[PDB]
């Protein structure tokens, strides 16, 4: 009947509980993954059966409100969510993805497709805040969960919804994609902090697609051409090989490889 579900709560959340959570999310994302090379490759969307296409992340907080994000296993990204008897989806990019999401939350009474996609450029626009001025941590996540829930009752305004997506996507999807970003979150939880992401986190997130390409197209682990990233202080540097990123990137979107 149902896609795999991972549960997380911000209520009493620890370094350990967040760690177990991201571990479980990666576990479900990589059931069908190619794990025979240096970095796990998520399943190819082409030909992937619909019953293997999604996982669900059920989030709860101190207020014991609950929402369920749907993640696409082919890119680890949030495609939509359920709150109560309503489901809300980002605008799909093509007809195959639109058809795919009709298989999610099939029991809800109310289904809605937003006009907008879930990319950061658009979400930041809707939120009126760049990622660099949106705080991440257990506090922001707790508040994002309530805001997501109350969207369904008319009690959350759309800019707050968008900000809340930005928080959730980074703390769940990007943390699953990158050990580096998981560590950034882990440190926030460890010292009970909330703070916006530094440029290293932001450019990793921006570069995930291109890194996945450069890695899977590489020859003897060597990139066809460098990819520029940023340190935490904003300074730039280049990456030329796959091995140096094994500790940094945990998962990759399927990419084809050269002749
Ligand atoms: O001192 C620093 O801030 C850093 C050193 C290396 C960093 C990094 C960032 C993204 C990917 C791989 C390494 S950040």
């Amino acid at each position: 009947k149902q896609y795999p579900i991972i549960n997380f709560t911000t209520a009493g959340a620890t370094v350990q509980s967040y760690t177990n959570f991201i571990r479980a999310v990666r576990g479900r994302l990589t059931t069908g993954a190619d794990v025979r090379h240096e970095i796990p490759v998520l399943p190819n969307r082409v030909g992937l059966p619909i019953n293997q296409r999604f996982i669900l992340v059920e989030l709860s907080n101190h207020a014991e409100l609950s929402v369920t994000l749907a993640l696409d296993v082919t890119n680890a990204y949030v495609v939509g969510y359920r709150a109560g008897n309503s489901a809300y989806f980002f605008h799909p990019d093509n007809q195959e993805d639109a058809e795919a999401i009709t298989h999610l939350f099939t029991d809800v009474q109310n289904r809605y497709t937003f006009a907008f996609g879930g990319n950061y450029d658009r979400l930041e626009q809707l939120a009126g805040n760049l990622r660099e001025n949106i705080e991440l941590g257990n506090g922001p996540l707790e508040e994002a969960i309530s805001a997501l829930y109350y969207y369904s009752t008319g009690g959350t305004q759309l800019p707050t919804l968008a900000r809340s997506f930005i928080i959730c996507i980074q703390m769940i999807s990007e943390a699953a994609r990158f050990q580096y970003i998981e560590g950034e979150m882990r440190t926030r939880i460890r010292y009970n902090r909330r703070s916006a992401p530094d440029p290293s986190v932001i450019t990793l997130e921006n570069s995930w697609g291109r890194l996945s390409t450069a890695i899977q197209e590489s020859n003897q682990g060597a990139f066809a051409s460098p990819i520029q990233l940023q340190r935490r202080n904003g300074s730039k540097f280049s990456v030329y090989d796959v091995s140096i990123l094994i500790p940094i990137i945990a998962l990759m979107v399927y990419r084809c490889a050269p002749p």
